[PDB]
């Protein structure tokens, strides 16, 4: 694919993918060119970043242009927001400008709200109401683990250990410079960190929890190893020389529409493998950048909660005249449910929104509660299943809004609300009517 923008990509019915090499040297000389042109042509433009990190990067690039920065809360016709901000506005009937132009950065993001916004955007574009530009090193549909790069990358199939080692693995410990090592879980990373410091290496550990505090500590490069989960596949830049990829993740997976579990280690998609690899090969300067990788790559991931969630969101975004919001074309092969299967109506839909918005419940859980006639402030469903016992140690008592010391045992189990301590406590709060 190509990285070259031209102004013909802004006429209505156009959907373009700019396949950019990872670097600031293109996205942040390109995005401004597109935005200047949208201003030149008086086009109501929406610019969509995956995370808060990438929006503050986009804002920097566009400083001194008339841009409005949106959040969940007059001369500017160009609005910057998170993928999730768009999808939220769509779900919760809040007025959104008739955007003639959507620019989605990291348009591979496999996050329920991203998929669903790609679905809505592509639909509007098909109908002749808008143009769209999706920017991504790894477009949906592509299946290439080793894409184009800025510098050459040396790709190396290798024995990569998932726990500490005493002997062997000279290649890992010899290395002069700087390594990003992608792991499935923190515990696996913890084990590997300790092994590394028992070879006098210095290791920053990045995960969803540690990220905001530790990501900045790597910016000054006084480290030999960053040991990271898939948090670092998106909006995370390093001065590294090589990448070691286990080629594994842990994902929320649906078993049985009756249980979501966190299943791993399993094999990552080719997009994830490309993004992990994509931390190196960024600077034409640095030529001996390497990528040592473990297991194989797998695109059969229908099981993932994320794909059912995206579809739940999409079915609940409304369009005039019996039109059907479909997924971006390359991602339709992931949805197996009928169009409008998950559509909720009136009371059920308002509760669905409030349970995600004010409830902080996963899309899947929120759907299951609203699906079954249950209201926002009714929490009876938390204590009226069986063998769905959440446990601290050995059985979690809770002190309700209205009396009892009821035992917590919800009708539906989502691992994502009892996988942490902050997760569980937050879910305890919820059963207890206390938000």
């Amino acid at each position: 694919g190509s990285d070259a923008y031209n102004e013909e990509m802004l006429r209505k019915r156009k959907l373009t993918v700019l396949e950019l090499h990872p670097g600031a040297g293109k996205t942040r000389k390109v995005l401004p060119q597109i935005i200047k042109d949208c201003i030149q042509k008086r086009l109501r433009t929406a610019v969509l970043a995956p995370t808060r990190v990438v929006a503050c990067e986009i804002a920097e690039a566009l400083k001194g242009l008339p841009i409005r920065y949106l959040t969940p809360a007059g001369n500017e016709i160009v609005d910057v927001m998170c993928h999730a901000t768009l999808t939220q506005k769509l779900l919760t009937p809040t007025r959104v400008p008739n955007y003639q132009v959507y620019i989605m950065d990291e348009a591979h993001f496999i996050d329920p709200a991203s998929i669903a916004a790609r679905g809505y955007i592509s639909t509007r574009v098909e109908l002749g109401e808008a143009a769209a530009i999706f920017m991504t090193a790894t477009p949906p549909g592509t299946n290439d683990p080793f894409p184009d790069s800025n510098s050459p990358i040396l790709d190396v199939e290798a024995q990569v250990p998932d726990k500490a080692w005493s002997t062997g693995y000279e290649w890992i410990t010899n290395f002069t410079g700087r390594t990003v090592w992608f792991v499935p879980s923190v515990k696996s990373g913890n084990e590997i960190a300790i092994c590394l410091q028992k070879a006098g290496k210095r290791v920053i550990q990045l995960n969803r929890k540690s990220f905001d505090t530790e990501y900045p500590k790597t910016k000054n490069n006084e480290w030999d190893f960053v040991v990271t989960t898939d948090i670092s596949e998106m909006g995370a830049n390093f001065g590294a020389h090589r990448v070691i990829d286990s080629r594994k993740c842990v994902k929320p997976v649906i078993l049985e529409d009756d249980r979501v579990i966190l299943n791993g280690p399993m094999a990552i998609t080719s997009a994830s493998a490309a993004q992990r690899r994509g931390r190196i090969g960024r600077n034409p300067s640095q030529i001996g950048d390497e990528y040592h990788y473990g297991g194989a790559t797998n695109e059969d991931d229908h099981d993932l909660a994320n794909w059912t969630e995206a579809k739940i969101l999409l079915d609940n975004i409304y369009l005039p005249n019996g039109l059907v919001a479909q997924m971006y074309q390359p991602e339709r092969d992931k949805v197996f449910t009928m169009d409008g299967e998950f559509r909720l109506r009136g009371e059920e839909r308002k509760n669905f929104v409030e349970l995600m918005r004010n409830g902080d419940l996963p899309v899947w859980l929120a759907y299951k509660v609203a699906s079954n006639g249950y209201s926002y402030q009714d929490r009876s469903w938390c204590f009226t299943g069986q063998t769905n016992n959440t446990i601290l140690e050995d059985e979690v008592e809770v002190f309700t809004k209205t009396g009892d010391r009821k035992i917590l045992r919800p009708k539906w189990m989502d691992a994502r609300v009892c996988c942490d301590y902050q997760a569980l406590k937050s879910f305890k709060e919820f059963a207890a009517g206390k938000r």
